[PDB]
């Protein structure tokens, strides 16, 4: 048993993924630069027992594909799990695309090649993905020609998914039919990428709805079409591939091998002309699947800054002897920490040396009732400005407002029922615009979270 502290330092936190928060990490020895995944045993079970998944982490580890992300550490303590592995800044797939101005069936073939020489790869050591998404498809570096690496391969084995909306944004549309019943093989990546496949040529979902259950009923049945206009400008060759990739049986299904294999993968990887259409979908898919989780992370964020504002009041009131309202540096850096010690410790605060720091950043800009004011502002600072970052991207056309249409997908994909949202909105839009404009939209999500 080895500590995960005594040998890596937190840097700054790179983002949230599945299963727990995304970490930049560095070796304090050889000062080798690494993403770490921290799990929390209190919010995520397992679904295996300590000696399968030390076995699956040592095979994983020797594993090496150039689009499979490389693991090279494992940490356990008494309330965390600590997977240390390569970090790339390239992004997430889908954020590239919305950037470039063409694409093509050309750059469709090349990501899919490289998603499917992965998936092909990591099928041949008997491992599955299961939550194959665009979400987990990143990209090595800032280049034009940057490989794809797949994230979170193998981690569904052995670690249950989350029940929370705000970890289930996107999933739905992705997810096999036959992994909803319970019987499912390694096939189940190969539609999880047949779907990709779809978005990248038209931008819009096989399987849609107005809501997370009704996108989960049109998976079940199985039923897609290549109905929309922006179709007819796709070779029928990119069409062929994908019925047999959404093929229902997965026996019936084609195989990782046998996709790269393809005549649509072997003609356009090794005219062409590009979908204007589908690009356009795809930033309007972006934008709003963004905004989304961006609404749910801040109703979150609000929720946990309440619960930790009450409890790190009542730490530094106890901890006040003679009552006049404050305290000293070493008494914060106690409290503080107290905190980590009965709410779980935070992602970003690895050691007691993060504590301090992170102590003497608030006392920098701000008595305990201040301090408490600026440390708990500082943590919804990011999801905040996220918020606002995602509806200004959400509004291509720079109104400043999002209409009742608007929202309706908007909480469709957040999951918040029909009734309750146009509910909350009368109480802040009295006059009836039909839209909303920032400061409504976020005052429509702090009544949605009891404010
Ligand atoms: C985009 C996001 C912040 C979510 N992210 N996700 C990953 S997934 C990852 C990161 C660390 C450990 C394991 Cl098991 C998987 C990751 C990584 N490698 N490098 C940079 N960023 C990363």
């Amino acid at each position: 048993t080895a500590i995960f502290s005594d040998r890596y330092k937190g840097q700054r936190v790179l983002g949230k993924g599945s299963f727990g928060e995304v970490i930049l990490c560095k070796d304090k020895i050889t000062g080798q630069e690494c993403a770490v995944k921290v799990i929390s045993k209190r919010q995520v079970k397992q679904k295996t027992d300590k000696e399968s998944l030390l076995r699956e982490v040592q095979l994983l580890k020797q594993l090496d594909h150039p689009n499979i992300m490389k693991l090279y550490e494992f940490f356990e303590d008494k309330g965390y799990f600590y997977l240390v592995g390569e970090v790339y800044t390239g992004g997430e797939l889908f954020d590239e695309i919305i950037s470039r101005k063409r694409f093509s069936e050309v750059d469709a073939a090349r990501i899919i090649r490289q998603v499917l020489s992965g998936i092909t790869y990591m099928h041949k050591n008997k491992i599955v993905h299961r939550d194959l998404k665009p979400e987990n498809l990143l990209l090595e570096s800032k280049s034009k020609d940057a490989n794809i690496r797949i994230i979170d391969f193998g981690l569904s084995t052995h670690f249950e998914a989350s029940k929370k909306m705000k970890d289930k944004i996107g999933t739905a549309y992705y997810i096999a039919p036959e992994v909803l019943h319970g019987t499912y093989d390694e096939k189940c990546d190969v539609w999880s990428t047949g779907v990709i496949l779809y978005i990248l040529l038209s931008g819009c979902p096989p399987f849609n709805g107005a809501n997370e259950y009704d996108i989960l009923k049109k998976v079940e049945k199985g039923k897609y079409t290549f109905e929309l206009p922006q179709w007819k400008k796709v070779s029928e060759s990119a069409k062929d591939l994908i019925r047999k990739m959404l093929t229902y049986v997965p026996s019936m299904r084609i195989s990782a091998r046998d996709a790269l294999d393809h005549e649509w993968i072997q003609t356009y990887t090794k005219d062409v002309p590009s979908l204007d259409n589908a690009i356009l979908n795809i930033r309007q898919f972006q934008g709003t699947q963004k905004l989304a989780q961006a609404a749910l992370l801040y109703m979150g964020s609000k929720l946990t800054s309440q619960d930790e504002t009450k409890e790190l009041t009542a730490i530094f009131h106890k901890m006040d002897k003679n009552g006049d309202g404050q305290l000293d540096r070493a008494e914060l850096i106690e409290g503080y920490k107290e905190l980590m010690r009965m709410k779980g410790q935070d992602a970003s605060m690895l050691d007691a040396s993060a504590v301090e720091h992170e102590v003497d950043q608030v006392l920098d800009a701000v008595e305990y009732s201040e301090f408490v004011t600026v440390a708990m502002d500082r943590k919804t600072l990011l999801s905040r400005e996220r918020l606002e970052r995602a509806f200004r991207m959400f509004d291509s056309d720079n109104s400043g407002k999002i209409s009742s249409t608007e929202l309706a997908t908007i909480f469709g994909v957040s999951d918040v029922d029909s009734e309750t949202w146009k509910s909350v909105l009368s109480e802040v839009d009295k006059n009836n615009d039909g839209e909303v404009d920032f400061d409504e939209f976020q005052q429509m999500l702090l009544k949605l979270c009891g404010n």
